[PDB]
């Protein structure tokens, strides 16, 4: 689980969206496995806006933060698991470390702020669903 908080704005995983998230939909791409909700709480979360390939993630199976190199966001073919059959999933960025479904939502970090969110795993690789192109997370 995990979530990011700017603005009025809440990003979470699509596949782990609340009933909340649904009532209160700003935006959702089922492609991309991110939902935006709206927040009445102002939140102080800082997306990166830059091309990082290095950053930090949170792994709550570890409870332990990592290092890693990524890919660019990119269209990457994720194997069935229960929230989706297997498709290409967008704006995914890969790294080899560790994850398990429960660490969807910890977030991946650069200098410059949050980069993305854990999106998939499985054979050694985690799998980061993309946020800095979503500039209008940052006004109104
Ligand atoms: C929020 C919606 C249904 S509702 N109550 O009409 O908002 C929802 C249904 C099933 C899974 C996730 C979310
Ligand atoms: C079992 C699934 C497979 S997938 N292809 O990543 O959807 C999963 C593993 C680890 C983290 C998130 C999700
Ligand atoms: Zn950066």
């Amino acid at each position: 689980s995990g979530a990011i908080y700017v603005g009025n704005y809440r990003v979470v995983n699509r596949h782990l969206a609340t009933h909340n998230d649904w009532a209160n939909l700003v935006w959702e791409d089922s492609s991309r496995d991110l939902l935006v909700s709206s927040t009445t709480a102002q939140g102080c979360d800082t997306i990166a806006r830059c091309d990082c390939q290095t950053g930090v993630y949170y792994c709550s199976s570890r409870r332990k933060h990592y290092p890693v190199s990524f890919s660019k966001p990119s269209l990457i073919f994720v194997e069935a698991s229960e929230y989706y059959p297997a498709r290409y999933q967008s704006h995914l960025m890969l790294a080899v470390g560790h994850s398990e479904p429960g660490d969807c939502g910890g977030i991946l970090r650069c200098q410059h702020g949050v980069v993305g969110i854990v999106s998939t795993g499985g054979n050694g690789l985690v799998g980061f669903a993309d946020v800095r192109d979503l500039l209008w997370l940052d006004e109104e």
